[PDB]
């Protein structure tokens, strides 16, 4: 199974095209190749601190069935909303 | 939103307990749901120009029924293999 090689090459292509690089290819070397499932929340919320309200910006990442509940981001949207 | 309310305070908790910040929650003010689908692969690969070699760190994201491949990172590792 060497789709690996596809990408690797596909991988300097891009580079080619992206940027002035003219790299040829040797080969691939290590590799590492993880099936993402799941769903992605983002969340935008107000909420209070010391009084004052915010509003936060709260990416969440789910696997449901498996009990997984993981928290990417918390980002500060407005001071002063 | 009413069960997803359930996860906006998921994530002002959690920052809490990372954070060691006091915030209390208010109420979301929007969300939108991504359900993700693909694979992930992790690079490393011999490549050549001007003469002596290198090896780059390569990050492929891409959804294989779809035959779409994104190229995320590229970054130099090392110019010694």
């Amino acid at each position: 199974s060497l789709e690996i090689d596809s990408l690797a090459r596909f991988a300097v292509d891009e580079h080619n095209k992206k940027q002035n690089t003219l790299l040829e290819f040797g080969k691939v070397l290590n590799a590492k190749q993880q099936v993402v499932s799941g769903t992605v929340y983002y969340i935008t919320l107000e909420v209070t601190d010391g009084g004052k309200k915010k509003v936060y910006e709260a990416k969440i990442w789910e696997k449901p069935w498996l009990n997984f509940k993981e928290l990417q981001e918390f980002k500060l949207i407005d001071d002063a909303p």
